[PDB]
């Protein structure tokens, strides 16, 4: 069961599902297809809990015989309840500077296999874990990386005898979240959980479920979509609102983005896809976006999907580059802190960039002002010219990252003014 501990030594910031990850936690008996689990091993670490050596050797023959890349493959055995892993598994956290924890909490299901799995997370990722004393679940959880974290208002109702406010100072201690946005689930179902209708794709991007004029949650839906097309992100300028449209309960929010590819869950009809998959092509460009049909005996749902199935793994030697963006109509220097959670070396810290769209991206040294403190100056350039740029830096335990995590396909732009 849930045990409680002191919150993870400051300062702390919740890791985003868009940021590296080193695996992809899935369950067995599975809720997914096998073509899922052949795709994701195909690139990321695919780690699947079992409950014994037994179902162990089980799912290992079934992925040998279905072709899945067993290099990629690795257990933990653990009893489990169900396949919900994006609900019940740990989230992640980068504390103290150079560590990265996991974070349990109460699952708020009567699963208590589920509800003890973070324990033997932590235990298989060699990282620390610190227990919140709030009534939770991963799949009403969304973070932006730089501390806000959207969630249904379950939140709040599943921890009644706790204040708002010791709700929120919770968030803040343990996941370091500084704006705790719960809003009034707009879908009218049963599960209000943030993943059925809302999803960040960037720290400056947002996909927010739409239905037909005539569904009865469509003025929901529109008017929390006018909510975050109205507010400022962590970069500074309004959220990019896109918005995947269920003309029958399609579970298109409910995604997986990990690394530099998006798993999509599609049900049809296929022009109604098309619809949907495009938006995350427009939204995300250089990201490989992956329509994913569901296993026929445990089908999508609108409001259970392939980002209910599954939990994104942060990497315990991440390579973190925080950084706050120079953006539109504008001193052009750009600061980044560029920290390593292995301790390793970090070289070459560069901005790439490019002027009115011309050539080849240039890279340029950063210059190191203080430890783990890179800056660059733009110099030299005219009035009304245009800006791409991008940060990347490596470290010598082969890590390399760029900031934003795609890199050159969708740099940040800025003009000259
Ligand atoms: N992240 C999610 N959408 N999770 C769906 C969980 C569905 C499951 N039947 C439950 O209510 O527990
Ligand atoms: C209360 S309805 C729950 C639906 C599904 N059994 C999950 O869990
Ligand atoms: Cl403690
Ligand atoms: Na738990």
């Amino acid at each position: 069961a849930f045990q409680e501990t002191n919150p993870p030594a400051g300062p702390v910031r919740a890791i985003a599902e868009y940021e590296r990850s080193a695996a992809v936690l899935v369950r067995y008996p599975f809720g997914i297809p096998m073509e899922l689990i052949k795709e994701l091993a195909k690139n990321d670490k695919v780690i699947t809990i079992v409950a014994s050596e037994s179902q162990k050797n089980t799912v290992i023959t079934q992925y040998t015989q279905s072709g899945v890349n067993l290099s990629n493959c690795d257990f933990i055995i653990a009893k489990t309840d169900s396949y919900w892993t994006r609900d019940y598994t740990g989230w992640f956290a980068m504390y103290d500077t150079n560590k990265v924890g996991l974070v349990d909490f109460i699952y708020n299901r009567p699963r208590p296999n589920d509800d003890e799995f973070p324990k033997y997370e932590a235990q298989y990722l060699g990282i620390e874990m610190f227990g919140m004393k709030l009534k939770q679940t991963g799949g009403n959880y969304m973070t932006d990386g730089y501390g806000s974290a959207v969630q249904s208002h379950i939140a709040y109702t599943e921890n009644s005898s706790l204040s708002q406010a010791q709700v929120n100072q919770k968030m803040k201690d343990y996941l370091g979240i500084t704006h705790h946005d719960v809003v009034q689930d707009p879908n009218g179902e049963y599960i209000n959980h943030v993943d059925c209708w809302g999803k960040y794709l960037a720290p400056n991007k947002i996909l927010i479920r739409k239905v037909p004029d005539n569904h009865p949650q469509h003025q929901a839906l529109e008017d929390m979509a006018a909510y975050f097309a109205a507010q400022t992100c962590a970069w500074g300028t309004k959220y990019e609102v896109y918005r995947a449209l269920a003309t029958n309960e399609q579970p298109y929010t409910n995604s997986l983005i990990l690394n530099n590819r998006v798993f999509v869950p599609v049900n049809g009809p296929a022009s109604v896809d098309n619809d949907a998959l495009n938006v995350y092509k427009t939204a995300m460009p250089g990201y490989e976006i992956i329509g994913v049909k569901g296993a026929s005996g445990t089908p999508w749902l609108g409001t259970d999907a392939l980002h209910a199935r599954t939990h994104e793994v942060a990497d315990k030697g991440y390579l973190y580059i925080k950084h706050y963006p120079i953006l539109g109509e504008q001193d052009y220097k750009i600061e980044a802190d560029v920290v390593s959670c292995a301790n390793a070396t970090i070289s070459p810290v560069q901005c790439y960039y490019r002027i009115n769209g011309s050539g080849s991206f240039k890279a340029a040294d950063m210059t190191m002002e203080s430890t783990g403190h890179y800056t660059y100056s733009f110099t030299g350039l005219n009035k009304n010219d245009k800006v791409e740029y991008y940060i990347s830096a490596a470290d010598n335990s082969g890590r390399k990252e760029t900031y934003p995590f795609i890199g050159e396909p969708d740099p940040f732009k800025f003009t000259c003014m």
